[PDB]
């Protein structure tokens, strides 16, 4: 066991390892607080995020475990990782608090996207790091969900990490009006169309890319209603195919309400882009999830022929989630996120 030392943080008390130095506070909310600190021990710049009342309700707790579970697994280039885990109790009687470390990120893709001029190259080298990330993230039955600008981190050298695994499920007010919450999202899930599959990301890969070639948010929805008019736009209305997919009555009713309109040329939406990407983004950007291309053919695609090699793509081990359909006790889910704090083995 390591030493421990005390100091109040922003209203908080933190107890971490003697190897963390110089913590600051950089964030703050109902989840808990995260520290920007020093790790003597790996010279690394890390974050340090204190969770708040992880044991406080059966979601609490069960949300807790998630969380723990998802970062202990997720070992890639391309995807977040965890450096390490700690409690500063000495057992399961005492308890309370949970710590967990990644590395500290800098920008985000809105940092690079708003501000920074970006060639194909550029748009090419960043659509191949999250398609590289996603194939691994797939290949464990993982749906992100939530993939957009401000959840992908990227460095100086344009190396690029996908972010936020197990965090509180969004609320119906987080979704509403004018917000980059709801913009990258696949429509079968904004609007509850069907059981949805990974095949979400892959739409939301293709808004994303939109975005670096023209600068612009591809559907900026003022509300869920004028989003889809202006997915619909695009791709075209849903044919006979498709509608029968949507287990939604409601939802297939007000489909069907909507003059019947045909997908556009998108040579002319998106002028003077590469032709290869232009390509890609129609095998995206289609209505139907089931006809949409996977991360693993996206990667053998023409456009990414300069990054693209099969043997440096790897997959993921196995990732056991029948926890999510388990009923237990909040001391039941708190017992079981104990074992895996204790159970913690740091990266080479
Ligand atoms: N769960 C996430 O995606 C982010 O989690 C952490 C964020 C900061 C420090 C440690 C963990
Ligand atoms: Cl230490
Ligand atoms: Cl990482
Ligand atoms: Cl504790
Ligand atoms: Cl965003
Ligand atoms: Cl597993
Ligand atoms: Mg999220």
């Amino acid at each position: 066991r390591p030493t421990f030392y005390r100091q109040e943080l922003n209203k908080t008390i933190w107890e971490v390892p003697e190897r963390y130095q110089n913590l600051s506070p950089v964030g703050s909310g109902a989840y808990g607080s995260v520290c920007a600190a020093f790790d003597t021990k790996t010279g690394h710049r890390v974050a340090v995020k204190k969770l708040s009342r992880p044991f406080q309700s059966i979601i609490h707790a069960k949300r807790t475990y998630r969380e723990l579970r998802l970062l202990k697994h997720m070992k890639h280039e391309n995807v977040i990782g965890l450096l390490d885990v700690f409690t500063p109790a000495r057992s399961l009687e005492e308890f309370n608090d949970v710590y967990l470390v990644t590395h500290l990120m800098g920008a985000d893709l809105n940092n690079i996207v708003k501000c920074q001029k970006l060639t194909d190259d550029h748009v090419q080298f960043l659509i191949y790091q999250i398609l590289r990330g996603l194939k691994y993230i797939h290949s464990a039955d993982i749906i992100h969900r939530d993939l957009k600008p401000s959840n992908l981190a990227v460095n100086e050298d344009c190396e690029l990490k996908i972010l936020d695994f197990g965090l509180a499920r969004h609320t119906d007010d987080e979704m509403t009006g004018y917000v980059a919450t709801r913009w990258y999202r696949a429509p079968e899930i904004m609007l509850n169309w069907m059981h949805y599959n990974q095949t979400v990301d892959i739409w939301s890969v293709g808004c994303i890319m939109a975005e670096l070639l023209t600068g612009r948010t591809l559907f900026p929805g003022t509300d869920h209603i004028d989003q889809l008019k202006l997915i619909l736009r695009l791709v075209g209305t849903p044919g006979a195919e498709l509608l029968k997919k949507i287990s939604s009555e409601s939802a297939r009713n007000y489909i069907q309400s909507l003059a019947q309109m045909p997908k556009m040329n998108f040579a002319n939406v998106f002028i003077g882009a590469n032709p290869l990407a232009v390509d890609l983004l129609e095998k995206m950007l289609v209505l139907d999830s089931d006809k949409r291309i996977t991360a693993a053919q996206a990667l053998a695609h023409a456009y990414f022929a300069q990054y693209h090699d099969p043997d440096d793509e790897p997959v993921a081990d196995p990732y056991d989630q029948s926890f999510e359909s388990r009923d237990l006790l909040i001391d039941e889910w708190k017992s079981l996120t104990y074992d895996e704090v204790i159970s913690f083995v740091p990266p080479p």
